[PDB]
């Protein structure tokens, strides 16, 4: 009487309690699908930018290696000059030549690209490749068969050389 | 009694799946922020490393080409020496370096640029005046042009023949 239709909102104070849960969960439709969007436009572009950028990298390099050959076909072209002239004297093909080797430095120089540490310096295995020894003062490069190049802090590449050794 | 109530706990299966289609998604869609917020710091790290990258990436060609080139300077000296025994060699070491330079280039993938008798073409040569020879070919090649296979390294500068 008085005790269940007073108390007959057993299941209607419910009403509160099963609507909510039947009104969030339509909600996330667009939590999991709406999200899906800022997601895979994020990853559309994560597959599509660093796609446009394999391209500007390996276009900065091309680019790297033009400003090289550009600065230094000059040479060739000295060689040239030299092979259709110079062949004047033995002498003058020398010093043809000798110029030509003081300008591939410049060359080298202009795009900041020094020569490491040769006959006289420390040995240092930074920028030395020992390939034996030879009689000089212990410790430091003997005598360099082939030049070392680093530009900066990188090195283009290691000097082969031979390392002092005093003899008895 | 069995029935009269029993058909109705069927109400309540609905309710007890209500407590599946939202428990099951705050759990897996506890982390679909996470999977993402890597996938937005690894596309939000490219965006930064893009203007180191590229940078070094240039250096990178310098450097593949300079070491690539450097066995000249090598060869000027290696030719500076048989020269200072026989003199008379350094013209034959000359021509061995300059061979040996085509090679190289080469091996980079840089051709010459069509030359003397070839039709003269703006993508690769730079006229600079006329030369007896064929109209409208090159008649002379004052300096090489290379080509990158679609790039220019640099134009011929080249003279094209007079007509008549």
């Amino acid at each position: 009487r008085n005790h269940e239709n007073t108390l007959e909102k057993d299941l209607e104070a419910v009403g509160q309690e099963a609507q909510a849960l039947e009104e969030r969960l339509k909600a996330a439709e667009e939590e999991l699908k709406g999200l899906k969007d800022k997601y895979l436009r994020l990853l559309a572009d994560f597959d599509n930018y660093r796609k446009r950028m394999e391209e500007e990298l390996k276009a900065r390099e091309r680019e790297g290696v033009l400003k090289a050959l550009r600065a230094l076909l000059p040479v060739l072209d000295d060689l040239d000059r030299a092979l259709e002239f110079a062949e004047a004297s033995p002498e003058s093909i020398r010093q043809g030549v000798r110029a030509i080797r003081d300008g591939f430095f410049r060359i080298l120089a202009g795009l900041g690209v020094e020569e490491v540490p040769g006959e006289g310096e420390a040995f240092d295995p930074r920028y030395h490749e020992a390939v034996g020894l030879l009689p000089g003062e212990p410790g430091k490069v003997a005598k360099v068969f082939q030049r070392g190049f680093r530009m900066g802090e990188a090195l283009v590449r290691p000097a082969r050389v031979a390392v002092g050794e005093e003899k008895r």
